[PDB]
């Protein structure tokens, strides 16, 4: 996973912790 790039939707919004 990575929160610059983020396959995932799930792992984006896991790593922009909105």
């Amino acid at each position: 996973c990575n929160c610059k790039a983020p396959e995932t939707a799930l792992c984006a919004r896991r790593c922009q912790q909105h």
